[PDB]
């Protein structure tokens, strides 16, 4: 039996709490890496919350923001396209409040 195949991952609900998190600390002045470590300590979802994990530290490495999510499935790609676009455009703030109000509709859809 595959363990870890039998954990609950992230779900669409844990997505859009994130995205919105970030967003309004993005829009607030806090830099990505600031909302990051506040982030990782209030998730709720233990392997989402291991997946913001390593993408902190990938980006206080050095490492592109977009390319630590592209790591994730969690993640579409549309969404890590967007990020990516976000990165180079300084719209990051703009970007994921657009994510996130798209998530949010999409969940009370579903």
């Amino acid at each position: 039996v595959r363990i870890p195949a039998l954990e609950r991952g992230p779900g669409l609900k844990d997505l859009a709490i994130f995205s919105r998190q970030l967003a309004t600390m993005l829009g607030a002045g806090l830099t990505l890496l600031q909302a990051l470590a506040i982030l990782e300590r209030q998730t709720e979802n233990r392997k989402f919350r291991e997946i913001l994990k390593q993408v902190r530290t990938d980006v206080e490495g050095g490492m592109a923001f977009s390319e630590a999510l592209s790591k994730h499935k969690i993640f579409s790609r549309l969404y890590v396209n967007l990020v990516r676009a976000g990165e180079t455009s300084g719209g990051l703030d703009l970007i994921l409040d657009r994510l996130a109000s798209f998530l949010e509709k999409e969940l009370e859809l579903r």
